[PDB]
RNA sequence: AUUAAGACAUUCGUGAGUGAUUUAUUUCCAUGAAGUGGCGU
């Protein structure tokens, strides 16, 4: 799985809409693999990787042309899934 | 003219006197002002 971030820029990209950034998004886990393109023979499997951490609402992305940016809602696509709290608990004592 | 004639079962008289619709009863039980970060790789 890629994360919906990489589509979401790509998507975006596939506008006449230009993000702020001097590297390109990340694709998989080697050092440099800085791309735009998926590879070759068919399209990433993407997927909401960020849910089961936390749902969020909004995401910013800042296009590069000042004072202007992009905001992606996110909405449960039928209402069941309105919030998620995040299964990490932090615990501080002593 | 005949064991007959006359004669209101009537007068007076408060359904009234005493009496608390009152006693007992929790507008209470359950419920997180919470959830999430985003971009600048």
């Amino acid at each position: 799985y890629r994360w919906e971030k990489r589509k979401m820029k790509q998507l975006i990209k596939a506008r006449g809409y230009e993000l702020k950034g001097d590297h390109s998004p990340i694709s998989g886990i080697r050092e440099n693999d800085n791309s735009w393109n998926d590879p070759n023979p068919n399209g990433y499997n993407y997927a909401y990787i960020r849910a089961i951490l936390g749902l969020a609402e909004q995401y910013e992305f800042q296009l590069e042309t000042p004072y202007q940016k992009a905001i992606v809602k996110i909405k449960s696509a039928n209402n069941c899934i309105s919030r998620y709290k995040s299964p990490l608990l932090f615990k501080i004592i002593n």
